[PDB]
């Protein structure tokens, strides 16, 4: 799809088999998953996120759609307060900026 | 132009009649500009960046350019260590997310 940046560009993920919304954030490296119980091995983290720093789970290899599309990455889980879908994903799924 | 993601999206801008880089954040509803002279009155504002808060100053209507494409609008500067183009600006130069 051409999502253009009038309004935030939230979309549509399935991860974990559970339907969410997220934030497509060109800005982020990694991405940020609401705290959820996720299938899968994950080892501790911690990140730099609004305010301060937080404790995550790493996620490696999981698989997630994001707006129909397929991904296969690392995903942190922990108190993010937006689902935010960072680089590591979207290049996945063949995202580009056009202008 | 067409952007992939696979490093962060860094431009070159042009603000203040000086010369710098900054990373298209769609991610960003504003604009955020490390320390910098601008020629204007602003209002205090404070934001919630990755790692703690700052203190930014707002000014509105300024003239920037971002990769070749003339934009008008409001910036906030401070103490940011990553020049950040928002959705305010990246609307005013016609930057969509594709896939
Ligand atoms: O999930 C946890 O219980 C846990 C505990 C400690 C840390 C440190 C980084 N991530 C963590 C997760």
């Amino acid at each position: 799809p051409q999502i253009t940046l009038w309004k935030r560009p939230l979309v549509t993920i399935k991860i974990g088999g559970q339907l969410k919304e997220a934030l497509l954030d060109t800005g982020a490296d990694d991405t940020v998953i609401e705290e959820m119980n996720l299938p899968g091995r994950w080892k501790p983290k911690m990140i730099g996120g609004i305010g301060g720093f937080i404790k995550v789970r790493q996620y490696d290899q999981i698989i997630i759609e994001i707006a129909g599309h397929k991904a296969i990455g690392t995903v942190l889980v922990g108190p993010t307060p937006v689902n935010i879908i960072g680089r590591n994903l979207l290049t996945q799924i063949g995202a580009t900026l056009n202008f």
